[PDB]
């Protein structure tokens, strides 16, 4: 039981939104969801799976928001922590460089088309963008 363009995975049913969202809004709003969250990448299949359910988002849109932010907030001193917010813990990587590279980068990563969205890119928790959204029964 999936909506039309939806497609479920591990245990949640994802569905693309070509509506724009900060990534602090569609965190709130896919949260609005059955313990719904911005989609969520724990696995070398799902980062490749999220990426081909938005690789035909459209030339208007090269990035995606996902549920990845710093937990670090502006605090560790060195940029190593990065917790999906519909996950659970780093339990997978891909990030394209580390926030360590960076003046402390934004608090938010998204999908960069560069890199055919497998790879993720910080941007400002501010900015909104086309976003996935995870969601069970």
């Amino acid at each position: 039981r999936c909506p039309k363009g939806s497609k479920a995975y591990g245990s949640h049913c994802y569905a693309l939104f070509l509506s724009p969202k900060s990534w602090t809004d569609a965190d709130l709003a896919c949260q609005k969801r059955p313990s719904g969250n911005l989609v969520s990448v724990l696995s070398g299949a799902e980062g490749s799976f999220v990426s081909s359910l938005v690789k035909s988002i459209g030339n208007s849109y090269s990035y995606v928001w996902i549920g990845l932010h710093d937990p670090t907030q502006g605090t560790e001193p060195n940029g190593e922590g990065w917790e999906w917010s519909s996950s659970d813990v780093m339990n997978y990587f891909a990030w394209e460089r580390n926030p360590s590279t960076i003046s402390s980068p934004g608090h938010c990563a998204s999908l960069s088309r560069s890199t055919a969205f497998l790879r993720w890119k910080d941007y400002n928790c501010n900015v909104r963008l086309p976003y996935v959204c995870k969601f069970t029964d």
